[PDB]
This record gives structure tokens, C-alpha cells and sequence, in this order.
């Protein structure tokens, strides 16, 4: 079978079965199909979708979160983009605005009045009283004893969201009449009005939407200028910088699993044809033809341009973000159960011999330290990044996609001697990359296409992350294991090209080119090696040829040798002596760090430095266990190490590789995208 399908959209309310039936014509007279479909609810819907039943349905915020929960599980594979003047629009951000000389930040509110759209609504009273519960702010949890609803009024000592019924101290900064003025269909409510109660004098914060003041009057500002969540406070204008939450446009919720395409698809060629260019008596996404407040975003929210996309590893609690989608897990969707109030380190072992190296080190630590087993280190991730986990020490390579991801640098290793760290007189450890070829060969970088390369494993920066960097400055399409003749990266595939010139295994079940000690070249010193007896050239760490040369590797191999007798390979053409390094690099690489996300740092940051005093090297309760300690290898952290050295604040995934090595690392990338890397990219910009 190829690819031809029939799609059957749900619904909602009547109207909309029919328009999601009057396109299902040309749906025939052409290459997949339609078939509409109504219930009652968005909910009778996506239960519909997951009993195999429906296709797809358009969901916005609070929809598009339920949509994917347990019960049933769903997700976006595409997107209603719009239009705008800053850049590409997949969202709308909210914020919470005050009056300049502001008398507060975001710690401490405790108290002052507040002003609200009204109530079940997400830029006012969900994320501003569902953000609060998250955090700590308002210490209910069980709304048996603090009631969201009964705990913001021990909050704040008033507000005027229009939800009345409940709530005694939250609805008293409103005003209207005495009778209809808690009253949502007011009109001191809502976002413009929302203003009206913090440009008044009545409350203090205003939450209102991206771009409102600006709505209203675009004239004064300096009065009343944001407040963001880092105990900050911007200008106004400067929104994607200040807000509590963002939210993705209504995406085009549907089943995971098979006929996804089928759905692209039948939606992709909808699109492009009758979209709102072509012509043929009708508009998809339908024209912005304000009308009975039913015949609203038919399908499509009138307001949008283009159901874009929407990559593989998105689930939801992405889609939406961390803002919003755990905001609101503190309300309904949990409270306890899975998501509870954990002030501890939680972090990214991967493997049974890191939450083994987990599960010792979360003991005197008293449990200060949960673990998240990880199957894949691609995997810590998604995992930090959507909370699951509290950190993990990465690989300068990924500290790139992690970049791209969100998340940051916290504090680089540190290996020569905790004999210093406390300070910042000196700054990064000066660690190198370098082509490194032997004595005479007719081989500079120019000449590389054709000759046996020796490499140091399939990855490791070095050895294979930063020399097929460059390259790929002059190899558009990365068929990187068809650029040089031959060659011996362990850890290829098992045929393989690359992964030929290698020696490997001891000489049993012939292990050849493996990421093992079990064979001859994995590493430095014997990638190294290598180049001695076949090898044309020798991607390596500078200081690896003084290592094995100079009596030091008495091995029958390097019995005699002498950085006398190689060179390092410039870019240049040019062949600096095998030390003039720091003149003659690949790359100058830095070391792995502590990402985390930049919403809980400082902490982490304070938390994994106090976490070296009791266990960690010149930690006094070394007989105990150091954090970097491992068995005799590199678990969790590295080994060798002795101070975790912090970075200086309001650093950047660039900054701390540079634009040199971090252009490479990420032209690295430009080749073969992986889900990751493109499934953070993505919202990026999005």
C-alpha cells in the first residue's frame, strides 16, 4: 500500500459539521478524503479520537493540555500560525503590568489587591492564581483546607475577577453597579478593562494579554510597566521577555500512532489550494468575517493564516510550555499525586551504573537528590526541560542542542585541581582541539578528501563532533563516512565504512571498532596510535601527542616516539609545530555543565556548590562518598574532576562555547537533524 486516505474531522456545536462538509467535495476530486463529524463537546470529541474512531480536531489551550493527558493521550501535529510585527506567530503572550516606582516584585504580593479578566480564564485568573499554587505563593493543595478559589482570597485582600457566587475577599476592586459589577459580562473585566483597575488606582497588578496597554493607549506607559517572574521588572513593549506564560496558537489535535501524514496531508493540500489565496467561492480559515458569535472559528479560528506544522517529539506539556502547562497542573490535573512539592535536587543519571551512582550519592545527601533514571543522554533533555528532572552535567556537543532546547550552562567541570575556583581571576580552562598528522605527509587539510583518517569516537567532540564540522563547510550533503577514503571512528556501524581501518578487539569475538576500550583506537592515544601505522592524519586533543610521545608510553609502539616526529594540520594549510596548538586548532572546547533550566538556577547552582562540601573531593565526609566518585570511571559527573566552577550569570549556550566552536557544533547539526534538536527548534521561533 502507498498513501490514499479518507479523514473524518469532528466537531462541536451544528454549523461547523456542515462547512466541515462543504469542502468535502473537492476532498474527493483529490488525492485523500474527509468525512465530518459532530458531538456536543470538544470532550465527546478527543475520547472520540482515541477509540480509532476520528482524525483531528483544532484545540486551543486548555483543549490542547487535556487532550493529551492519560486516559487517552493525544497531540499536535500542526499548528494555526497568524500574523503580527516582530516575527513568525505561534502564540500570544501574557503578562501582569504595574505602575512604574513599582513597590513590589513577584515575592512578595502577599497581600495588595488584584485586578482580573474574571475567572476559568487562562491570561487572567489561571496563570496568575495558577502560577502562585505552583510556586509556593498561595499554600493550598488540597482545596479542602485553601480552595484555589477560597485561597486567593488569603491571598491578595481583594480582586475583581467577575466569577461571584464564591470568593468573598476577590471581587472588591471591581466596580459597576451593586449588583452587577463582580459580574464577567461588566465591563472593568476582561483585558482592556483589566486596565481599567490598574491604570485607576484600584489594585495593584493587572493581568492582562501580549499587547494591550498598546491596544489601549499607546501613548503613556512609563505610569505602568511590566513585571516579570525573575524578580524583575521591564519596560513594556518588551513582552516576550517579561510574562508568566505564553500560548501557542490552537493546534490540530489528533491520534499518534499511524496515518499521520494522511492528516498533513489532507490538511496540507486544503491549505495551500483553498487557503484564502485561491479561487473557488469559499475561505477555509475563513475570511475575519466578525458574525453571530457561532459561526466563530468555524474549524480554523477565523484569525489565522496557516495551520503550519508540528514536529515528532512534541507531546503537550511542550506545545504549551512549562509556564502554562504546570501552572494549571497545580489546579485540576494534579495537586499531589504525580507533580508534589519537592525543594530538593532532582537530576539525570543515565543508566544502571548513574542512578546506581544515584541511588548512593541521595543518601547522606537525604534524599536532597531524587534521580530520574534515563535509557538515552539524548533523553535528560526532554526530561529537564519539561520539569521531570532537576539537571544534568552534559557534553559540550549537546550543552548546543540543550541550548537549542532552553535550557542553560549552570557551572563547567573543572579537572586540574580544586586548588582553585574560588575566585575569577582566571577564566576557562584553556582545552583545545587539533588535526594532528605524522612527521612527512603530503597531508593538509586541503588534501583530506581521499586519505585514511584516525579519529577518536563516534562523537566525542574531538574526535569526530568538531573535525566533521569544518568539513561540512565544504561536504553540503554529510555523508560524512564518504569523505575520506578509509578510516576507524569507533562506534560506527558494523560494516560501515569509517569504522574499517580499525584494529580492535584483543583478538577473540573480533569486537572491531566498537566505543570500547575492547579495541585498539577508541580514545586519543590509540586513534593516535593509528596514525602511526595506517593512518593519514589524527583529529586529537593537543596535549595527547605529549602524552604518548616522550618515554612516557613505553609501550613497543611508542617505546621510542617523540612529538619530534608529528605535526598538527591548520585549517589554514599552514603546519604549525605539534604545540603550536593555541595558533593551529580545530576548536578550543570547554567543559560539560550542569544545564538546568534558567526558571530554577541560582538554586541549582547553590545547591550542587553546598553539595560539595560534605561529599565531593575535599568534601569533609569523604570517607563517606565525593559526588564525583565512581566506582573507578565517568558516571553522573567525570572522575577526575575536582571543582565544579560556577559560570558567571546571564551567560548564554553560546557564550560558554564561543562563536568559533559553537559556528562548527551547529553547521554540525544544519546536516542531520534529530528529533530534539528539531523539536526545540522549532517553538524557538516559532
Amino acid at each position: 500500500a502507498p498513501p490514499k486516505s479518507v479523514i473524518r474531522w469532528c466537531t462541536i456545536s451544528s454549523p461547523e459539521e456542515k462547512k466541515c462538509n462543504n469542502l468535502r467535495d473537492l476532498t474527493q476530486q483529490e488525492r485523500i478524503s474527509l468525512t465530518c463529524v459532530q458531538k456536543a463537546t470538544y470532550l465527546d470529541c478527543i475520547k472520540a479520537i482515541a477509540n480509532n474512531e476520528a482524525d483531528a480536531i483544532s484545540l486551543d489551550g486548555g483543549q490542547a493540555f487535556e487532550a493529551g493527558l492519560a486516559p487517552y493521550k493525544l497531540k499536535p501535529i500542526a499548528a494555526e500560525v497568524y500574523e503580527h510585527t516582530e516575527g513568525s506567530t505561534t502564540s500570544y503572550y501574557a503578562v501582569a503590568v504595574v505602575k512604574k516606582g513599582t513597590e513590589f516584585t513577584v515575592n512578595d504580593l502577599q497581600g495588595k489587591t488584584s485586578c482580573h479578566t474574571g475567572l476559568g480564564r487562562s491570561a487572567g485568573w489561571n496563570i496568575p492564581i495558577g502560577t502562585l499554587l505552583h510556586r509556593g505563593a498561595i499554600e493550598w493543595e488540597g482545596i479542602e483546607s485553601g480552595s484555589v478559589e477560597q485561597a486567593v482570597a488569603k491571598f491578595f485582600s481583594a480582586s475583581c475577577v467577575p466569577g461571584a457566587t464564591i470568593e468573598q475577599k476577590l471581587c472588591r476592586q471591581c466596580k459597576g453597579d451593586p449588583k452587577t459589577k463582580c459580574a464577567r459580562n461588566a465591563p472593568y473585566s476582561g483585558y482592556s478593562g483589566a486596565f481599567h483597575c490598574l491604570k485607576d488606582g484600584k489594585g495593584d497588578v493587572a493581568f492582562v494579554k501580549h499587547t494591550t496597554v498598546n491596544e489601549n493607549a499607546p501613548d503613556q506607559k512609563d505610569e505602568y510597566e511590566l513585571l516579570c517572574l525573575d524578580g524583575s521588572r521591564q519596560p513594556v513593549d518588551n513582552y516576550k521577555t517579561c510574562n508568566w506564560a505564553r500560548v501557542a496558537a490552537h493546534a490540530v489535535v489528533a491520534r499518534d500512532d499511524n496515518k499521520v501524514e494522511d492528516i498533513w496531508s489532507f490538511l496540507s493540500k486544503a491549505q495551500s489550494d483553498f487557503g484564502v489565496d485561491t479561487k473557488s467561492d469559499f475561505h477555509l480559515f475563513g475570511p475575519p468575517g466578525k458574525k453571530d458569535p457561532v459561526l466563530k472559528d468555524l474549524l480554523f479560528k477565523d484569525s489565522a493564516i496557516m495551520l503550519k506544522r508540528v514536529p515528532s517529539l512534541m507531546d503537550s506539556q511542550l506545545y504549551l510550555g512549562f509556564e502554562y502547562y504546570s501552572a494549571i497542573q497545580s489546579m485540576r490535573k494534579d495537586q499531589l499525586t504525580p507533580s508534589p512539592r519537592e525543594n530538593r535536587i532532582q537530576w539525570c543519571a543515565v543508566g544502571k551504573d548513574e542512578k546506581s551512582k544515584c541511588d548512593r550519592w541521595s543518601v547522606v545527601s537525604n534524599g536532597d537528590v531524587e534521580c530520574t533514571v534515563v535509557d538515552e543522554t539524548k533523553d535528560c533533555i526532554i526530561k529537564i526541560m519539561k520539569g521531570e528532572a532537576d539537571a544534568v552535567a552534559l557534553d559540550g556537543g549537546l550543552v548546543y542542542t540543550a541550548g537549542v532546547c532552553g535550557l542553560v550552562p549552570v557551572m563547567a567541570e573543572r579537572y586540574d585541581d580544586e586548588s582553585q575556583c574560588s575566585k575569577t581571576d582566571e577564566r576557562p580552562a584553556s582545552y583545545f582541539a587539533v588535526a594532528v598528522a605524522r612527521k612527512d605527509s603530503n597531508v593538509n587539510w586541503n588534501n583530506l578528501k581521499g586519505k585514511k583518517s584516525c579519529h577518536t569516537a563516534v562523537g566525542r567532540t574531538a574526535g569526530w563532533v568538531i573535525p566533521m564540522g569544518l568539513i561540512h563547510n565544504r561536504t553540503g550533503t554529510c555523508n560524512f563516512d564518504e569523505y575520506f577514503s578509509e578510516g576507524c571512528a569507533p562506534g560506527s556501524p558494523p560494516n560501515s565504512r569509517l569504522c574499517q581501518l580499525c584494529q580492535g578487539s584483543g583478538g577473540i569475538p573480533p569486537e572491531k571498532c566498537v566505543a570500547s576500550s575492547h579495541e585498539k583506537y577508541f580514545g586519543y592515544t590509540g586513534a593516535l596510535r593509528c596514525l602511526v601505522e595506517k593512518g593519514d592524519v589524527a583529529f586529537i586533543q593537543h596535549s595527547t601527542v605529549e602524552e604518548n610521545t616522550g618515554g612516557k608510553n613505553k609501550a613497543d609502539w611508542a617505546k621510542n616516539l617523540q612529538m619530534d616526529d608529528f605535526e598538527l594540520l591548520c585549517t589554514d594549510g599552514r603546519r604549525a609545530n605539534v604545540m603550536d596548538y593555541r595558533e593551529c586548532n580545530l576548536a578550543e572546547v570547554p567543559t560539560h555543565a550542569v544545564v538546568v533550566r534558567p526558571e530554577k538556577a541560582n538554586k541549582i547552582r547553590d545547591l550542587l556548590e553546598r553539595q560539595e562540601k560534605r561529599f565531593g573531593v575535599n568534601g569533609s565526609e569523604k570517607s563517606k562518598f565525593m559526588m564525583f566518585e565512581s566506582q573507578n570511571k565517568d558516571l553522573l559527573f567525570k572522575d577526575l574532576t575536582k571543582c565544579l566552577f560556577k559560570v558567571r550569570e546571564g551567560t548564554t549556550y553560546k557564550e560558554f562555547l564561543g562563536d568559533k566552536f559553537y559556528t562548527v557544533i551547529s553547521s554540525l547539526k544544519t546536516c542531520n537533524p534529530s528529533d530534539i534538536l528539531q523539536m526545540c527548534s522549532f517553538l524557538e521561533g516559532k
